[PDB]
């Protein structure tokens, strides 16, 4: 019952600051267009103890499984080939993408009726807020 809250479908309806995000992770202009349009899906499910966050849109869909504390290898959408880590701390799921000597943090929350994903690189943060679809 872990991220029993988190499972669903869920919808991006808000963004703030993700160019920037993007800009400070390395992603090129082009990407950064076409993927600043995307109004994705996120899909969160668990089957014992794994967890699957599929994100669906018109950019480039993308899957992740994995266990809580155990690292695992992703192609990110903007095709980083990183090492993940995601963990529960509070309530909250953490996740950190390390590739070429840098690193993101991805943290994931419910408030109220939404989820609330904060991107990380460095100063500069970008939040993302879904709602249920
Ligand atoms: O599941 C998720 C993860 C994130 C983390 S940044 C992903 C991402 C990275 C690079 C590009 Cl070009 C587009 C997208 N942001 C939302 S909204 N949902």
């Amino acid at each position: 019952h872990m991220c029993d809250a988190f499972v669903g479908t869920w919808k991006l309806v808000s963004s703030e600051n993700f160019d920037d995000y993007m800009k400070e992770v390395g992603v090129g202009f082009a990407t950064r267009k076409v993927a600043g349009m995307a109004k994705p899906n996120m899909i969160i499910s668990v089957n014992g103890d794994v967890i699957t966050i599929k994100s669906e849109s018109t950019f480039k869909n993308t899957e992740i499984s994995f266990i809580l504390g155990q690292e695992f290898d992703e192609v990110t959408a903007d095709d980083r080939k990183v090492k993940s880590t995601i963990t529960l701390d509070g309530g909250v799921l953490v996740h950190v993408q390390k590739w070429d000597g840098k690193s993101t943090t991805i943290k994931r929350k419910r408030e109220d009726d939404k989820l609330v994903v904060e991107c990380v690189m460095k100063g500069v943060t970008s939040t993302r807020v879904y709602e249920r679809a």
